[PDB]
C-alpha cells in the first residue's frame, strides 16, 4: 500500500539530512524517517535502498563524476547530488525498476526541491548514465 515513490522519498532524505548530521549513522537517520506510516515492504525496501547506496557510494560517486564538469558533484546542491546517488544506485542494483520510471521518479524530486532547470538538468546526467550503463535485463522491461 505504501507507494514507491513514497518509499523512495525516505531514502532520498535520509540522504539529505545526513550531509548536515555526519556524526550520525545514516541507518539510524533512515530509521527516524520510517514511522507507523510506512509499510513492512517500504520499510525494508528503504532499508535495502540505504545500505546498499552506503555500499556502493565510491563507485556511484565515481560514475557520475564522469558526466559532469563544470559542475562538479560536491558543487551540486544537497538536492541534485543526492538524487542522482540514489537514482543511480536504483539503475545499477533493482532489478524490477524501468529506467525510465527510474529517471521520471528521479526528476520529480529534484524538482520538488529545486526548479525546472534543476530537474532538466538531472534528466540529463541521468539520460546519459543509463544509455551507457542500464543493465541489459532493463533493455526491455
Amino acid at each position: 500500500k505504501t507507494p514507491r515513490r513514497r518509499m523512495r522519498l525516505a531514502v532520498f532524505k535520509a540522504l539529505f539530512q545526513h550531509e548536515f548530521r555526519r556524526d550520525e549513522d545514516l541507518e539510524q537517520i533512515l530509521e527516524e524517517i520510517l514511522d507507523e506510516t510506512y509499510d513492512k515492504k517500504a520499510k525494508e525496501d528503504a532499508r535495502r535502498y540505504i545500505r546498499g547506496i552506503k555500499e556502493n557510494l565510491s563507485m556511484i560517486d565515481d560514475l557520475i563524476s564522469r558526466y559532469l564538469e563544470k559542475w562538479s558533484l560536491n558543487r551540486l546542491s544537497v538536492v541534485d547530488r543526492n538524487v542522482l546517488r540514489l537514482a543511480t544506485y536504483e539503475l545499477l542494483f533493482e532489478k524490477d525498476i524501468p529506467i525510465e520510471v527510474t529517471i521520471d521518479e528521479a526528476i520529480e524530486i529534484a524538482k520538488r526541491y529545486g526548479t525546472e532547470n534543476s530537474g532538466k538538468f538531472v534528466n540529463g546526467i541521468l539520460d546519459r548514465i543509463a544509455k551507457e550503463h542500464a543493465p541489459k535485463e532493463k533493455f526491455e522491461l
